[PDB]
């Protein structure tokens, strides 16, 4: 069900039993969520954007339920200001940009 | 056209005589471009991203041909690693995000 970009395209995730809103972010390669715990273990990666570089912890094989679509992928948790869903998951729910 | 996000949603833009390519980014609110000689007056501004903030020159009333369509808007020109088309413009072309 489609979304116009007049608002920030936020939807709700369920990750790891928790419910958060998240930004659908077609310009991000990866998904980076704020700090919260997630079962499993991780290694560091380092990501950047405008502003520079944060250090995040990466977990693979994480289920996320977006709306009521389930996806499995990497998530990176770290000090992002905003929870972001990026192309790696965006591709799994089949999200297109139409114009 | 439709973009699938399996690759970067990169698009061709002409701004102010100059051809560049830029990322269609639904996460971003405003459009921010690498340093470019656009005609003249600006306000000084800062934007927030991941990593920190950057400091940009806010030019308004910039006309851009985006893909092959056009819009007038504010662009922020400053030291971004990648050029971002953001929703302030994406709405003017009527880009929808879609699942
Ligand atoms: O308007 C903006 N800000 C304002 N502040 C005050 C008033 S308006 C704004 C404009 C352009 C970029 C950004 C920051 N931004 C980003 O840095 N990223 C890194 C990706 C890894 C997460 C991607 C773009 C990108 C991609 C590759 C390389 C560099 C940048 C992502 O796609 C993009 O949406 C956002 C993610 C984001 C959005 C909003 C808040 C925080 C973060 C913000």
């Amino acid at each position: 069900p489609q979304v116009t970009l007049w608002q920030r395209p936020l939807v709700t995730i369920k990750i790891g039993g928790q419910l958060k809103e998240a930004l659908l972010d077609t310009g991000a390669d990866d998904t980076v969520l704020e700090e919260m715990s997630l079962p499993g273990r991780w290694k560091p990666k380092m990501i950047g954007g405008i502003g520079g570089f944060i250090k995040v912890r990466q977990y693979d094989q994480i289920l996320i339920e977006i709306c009521g679509h389930k996806a499995i992928g990497t998530v990176l948790v770290g000090p992002t200001p905003v929870n972001i869903i990026g192309r790696n998951l965006l591709t799994q729910i089949g999200a297109t940009l139409n114009f």
